[PDB]
């Protein structure tokens, strides 16, 4: 179902994706 | 389903995508 | 389904795409 | 479905695209 | 479906494209 | 479908294109 | 479908093109 | 379909082209 | 389809071209 | 299809061309 | 069901994806 | 059901994914 | 049911996934 | 039911997954 | 029922998974 | 019922899993 | 009922699993 | 009822499992 | 009822399992 | 009732299991 | 009732099991 | 009632089992 | 009532089992 | 009542079992 | 009442069983 | 009442059983 | 009352059983 | 009352049983 | 009252049984 | 009262039984 | 009162039984 | 009162029984 | 040859021994 | 040859021993 | 040869021993 | 040769031992 | 040779031992 | 040779031991 | 040689041991 | 040689042990 | 040599052990 | 040599162990 | 040598262990 | 040598272990 | 050497372990 | 050496483990 | 050495593990 | 050495693991 | 060494893992 | 060493992993 | 070392991973 | 070392990953 | 080390990844 | 190290990625 | 390291990416 | 490192990207 | 590092991008 | 780094981009 | 870095862009 | 960096742009 | 950097633009 | 930087623009 | 920077513009 | 910067404009 994959360097964040409702 | 992948360097953020509703 | 991928350096943001409704 | 990819440096923003409705 | 890609430096913005309805 | 790509430096803006309806 | 690409420096704007209806 | 590309410096504007209807 | 390209410096404007109907 | 290109400095304007109907 | 996998270096964060409700 | 797998180096964090409700 | 597996090096953390309620 | 398996090197941590309620 | 199995080297930790309530 | 099995080298720890209540 | 089995080398520890209440 | 079995080399320890109350 | 069986080499220890109360 | 059986080599120890109260 | 049986080589020890109270 | 039986080689020891009170 | 039986080679010892009080 | 029976080779010892009080 | 029977080879010993008080 | 019977080869010994007080 | 019977070969000994007080 | 009976070969000994006081 | 009976071959001995006081 | 009876071959001995005081 | 009876072959001896005081 | 009766072959002896004082 | 000797209190009896044929 | 000796209280009996044929 | 000796209280009996043929 | 001796209370019986043929 | 001795209470019986042929 | 000795309460029986042939 | 000794309550039986042939 | 000893309550049986041939 | 000892309640049985051939 | 000892309740059985050949 | 000991309730069985050949 | 011990309830069975050949 | 111990309820079976050859 | 221990309910089976050859 | 322990419900099976050769 | 432990419900199977050769 | 543990429901199978050669 | 653990429902299979050679 | 764990439903398969050679 | 974990439904397959050589 | 995890439905396949050589 | 995770439906395939050599 | 994740439906293929050499 | 993710429907193909050498 | 993501329908192809050397 | 993303329908092709050397 | 994105239908082609060297 | 995006239908081609050297 | 975008139908071509050197 | 965009139908061509050197 | 845009139908050509040097 | 745009039908040509040097 949900995936995140790579070189991930996120800082001090908020991050969203919706698929569905 | 949902993916994010690369060199990701997001800071102090809000980020959205919708697909669906 | 939803993807973001590259060198991503977004700051102090809001970002949207719709496909669907 | 939805993609953003490159060198992305967006700041203090709002950004939209619609395809569909 | 929807894409944005390059050197993107947008600031203090609103941005739209429609294709579809 | 929808694309924007280059050196993009838009500020304090509103921007639209329609193709379709 | 819809494209914008170059050195884009638009400010305090409204911009439209129609093709279709 | 629709394109704008160059050195674009438009300010305080409204801009249109129709092709189609 | 529709294009604008050059050094564009339009201000306080309205601009139209029709081809088609 | 429709083009405008040069050094464009139009102000406080209305501008039209028809080709077609 | 839910997955995260790569070289993950997230710091001082909040991160979300929804698929479903 | 729920999985995380890779080289995981997360620090000082909060991390979430929902699938379901 | 619930799994975590790889080279896991998480430090000073909080980490969550929900699937179900 | 619940599993963790790999090379696990977690330090100074808190770690959770829910599946169920 | 509950399992942990691999090369496990956890230090100075707290670790949880729930399945059920 | 409850199992742990592998090469287990845990040090200076606390470790939990719940299944049930 | 309760089992632990492998090469077990735990040191200076506390370790728990619950199944039941 | 309760079992432990393998090559067991635990040192300087405390170890628990509950099943039941 | 209660069993321990294998090659058991425990040293300088405390070890517990409960099943029942 | 209570059993221990194998190759048992425990040294400098304390060892417990409860089943019952 | 109470049993111990195998090759037993315990040294410098204390060893307990309870079943009952 | 109480039994011990095998090849028993215990040295420099203390050994207990309770069943009953 | 009380039994010990096998090849018994205990040395320099103390050994106990209780069943009853 | 009390029994010991086998090949018994105990040396330099103390040995006890209680059943009763 | 009290019995000992087998091949008994005890040396340099003390040996006890109680049943009763 | 009291019995000892077998092949008995005890040497340099002390041996006791109590049943009664 | 008191009995000893078998092949008895005791040497350099002391031997006791009590039943009664 | 008191009995000893078998093949008795005791040497260099002391031997006792009490029943009564 | 007192009895000894069998093949008796005792040598260099002392032998006692008490029943009574 | 006192009896000894069998094949008696005692040598170089002392032998006693008490019943009474 | 006192009896001895059988095949008696005692040599180089001392032999006693008491019943009474 | 006092009796001895059988095949008696005693040699080089001393022999006693007391009953009475 | 034949002997009976002791305190003999036989009643309402038949008694036999054979030695010879 | 044949002997019986002790406190003999046999009643309502038949009793035999053979030695010889 | 044949002996019986003790406190003998046999009733309503038949009793045999053979040694020889 | 043949002996029986103790407190003997046999009733309604048949009893045998053979040694020899 | 053959012996039986103790508190013997056998009833309604048959009993045998062979040693020899 | 053959012995039986204890508290013997055998009823309605057959009982054997062989040693020899 | 052959022995049985304890509290023996065997009923309606057959019982054997061989040692030898 | 052969022994049985304890609280023995065998019923309606056959029982064997061999040692030797 | 051969032993059985405990609380033995075997019924309607056959039972064997071999040691030797 | 061979032993069985405990609370033994075997029914309608056959049971074997070999050690040796 | 061979042992079985516990609460044994085997029914309608065959059971074997070999050690040796 | 060989042992079985616990609560054993085997039915309609065959069971083996080898150690040795 | 060989052991089985627990709550054992095996039915209609064959079961083996080898250690050795 | 070889062990099996738990709640064992195997049916209509064959089961093996080798360690050694 | 070899162990199996848990709630084991295997049916109509063959099962193997090797460690060694 | 070799272990299997859990809730095991394998049917109509073959199962292997090697470690070693 | 080798382990399998969980809820295992394998059917009509072959299964292998190697570690070592 | 080798582990498999979860809800395992494999059918009509072959499955391998190597680590080592 | 090697692990597989989850809800595993593989059918009619071959599956491999190598790590090492 | 090697892991596979999720909802795995592979059919009629071959699957590989190498890490190492 | 190597992982695969998700909803995996691969059919009639070959699949590889290398990392390392 | 190597990962694949999602909804994977690959058929009749060959698939590779290299990272490293 | 290497990842593939999404809805993957590749058929009759060859697919490569290199990063590294 | 390397990623592919989306709705991927590639057929009868060869596909490459290099980054690095 | 390297990414491809969208609706990808490539057929009978060769495709390359270089970044780096 | 390298990206391709959209609706991609390339056939019978060769395609390149360089950035770098 | 490098991107291609749209509706791409290239056939029988060669295509290049350089940026850099 | 480099982009191509639109409805692209190039055939039997060679195409270049340089920016840089 | 470099862009081409529209309805592109180039055939049997060579095409260049330089900007830079 | 460099752009071409419209309905482009160039055939059998060479085409250049320079801006810069 | 450089642009060409319209309905372009150039054949068998060479075409240049310079702006700059 | 440089533009050409219209219905362009140039054949077998050379074409230049300079602005700048």
């Amino acid at each position: 179902m949900g995936i995140i994959a790579g070189i991930i360097k996120v800082i001090k964040s908020l991050i969203e994706q919706f698929t569905g409702k």
